[PDB]
């Protein structure tokens, strides 16, 4: 544990390496967008991730242009690897049109296949997975892709990316365990409300951390935590927390991202009509509003208000 700890510091730059690339490798010419610092830096470290084939996971805060990074680390590896495809991304229905615009507009010569329609159109897309190129980018509702789970469990998914899962009510734990039988080198995990004080998800977090423990689920080998394991308990939160150290690490929109918009929200005095100032003092000094003042009635001043 001592040696992946220090591996993982010794990657990580620490102080000015920030500022000036430690790795020569320069962007590619045929990417368009402009990367800041922090970007840059993410994308090297997911680079170097992919290439030493460790697991890894992405904690930043969600709304920082996601589709970008992906289409960076798409154009990364069909440069270098050549790995076009297939890869999963798993979206409710009312998110399909704004991807398949965006993936139209940016590349219109890929297929894009919706796995969505009648029984005749589904044996008829399922006579055409013969056909090599058929699809290479997929995008499915969430029942859907339930329902053919034996199937789609036979292709092993390159990158697994899921959006808005919380939302959904009725998570049973087939289904979790499903979600982790499916092997991928690099794993993904999006968190987007703060981490709760509860056990059965910081447990599904602790073993998607770490693959292929050999003691089973069911097996439980300490419950009742009564007082004498209290020291141990806290002990063992204490290394959880330095195992989960390195790998995250937040990146805000004011603290880290120093290229900020410069935001200011005026504040414009404006003097009232002659007509306001008439409507304004008969309010004030209507007896009743005297009244309500003196009283302190709390309903009378807020409808005055």
């Amino acid at each position: 544990i001592a040696d992946v700890t220090a591996v993982a510091e010794a990657i990580l730059p620490k102080g000015s390496a920030r500022v000036t690339t430690s790795v020569k490798f320069n962007a590619p010419s045929l990417l368009y967008g402009a990367l800041r610092d922090y970007q840059k830096i993410g994308l090297d470290w997911l680079a170097k991730l992919y290439r030493k084939n460790l697991n890894g996971i992405l904690a930043d805060e969600a709304g920082l242009g996601k589709t970008v990074q992906i289409i960076a680390f798409f154009a990364h590896l069909a440069c270098n690897e050549g790995n076009w495809g297939p890869h999963l991304v798993v979206v409710r229905s009312c998110n399909i049109l704004k991807w398949e615009l965006e993936l139209k507009r940016w590349c219109p010569g890929l297929k894009i296949l919706s796995y969505i329609g009648s029984h005749r159109e589904l044996k008829a897309k399922r006579q055409e997975w013969a056909e090599p190129n058929s699809f290479h980018v997929c995008i499915t509702s969430y029942t859907q892709f339930f329902r053919g789970l034996t199937a789609f469990t036979r292709v092993r998914w390159k990158c697994l990316v899921i959006d808005e899962m919380q939302r959904v009510k009725g998570m049973t734990e087939r289904h979790w365990e499903a979600v982790f039988t499916l092997q991928s080198q690099q794993r993904l995990l999006l968190i987007d409300s703060p981490l709760h004080n509860t056990f059965l998800e910081l447990w599904t977090m602790v073993h998607f951390l770490v693959p292929g423990i050999s003691r089973p689920y069911l097996s439980s080998p300490l419950r009742a935590p009564s007082e004498e394991s209290q020291d141990y308990y806290h002990k063992v939160v204490i290394r959880l927390h330095r195992v989960t150290q390195p790998f995250i690490l937040r990146r805000t929109k004011r603290d880290v991202e120093k290229q900020l918009t410069k935001k200011y929200e005026h504040v414009l005095k404006c003097r009232l009509s002659n007509r306001q100032k008439a409507l304004y003092e008969d309010v004030i000094l209507q007896p009743g509003t005297q009244e309500a003042l003196k009283s302190g009635h709390f309903v009378n001043v807020l409808s005055i208000l």
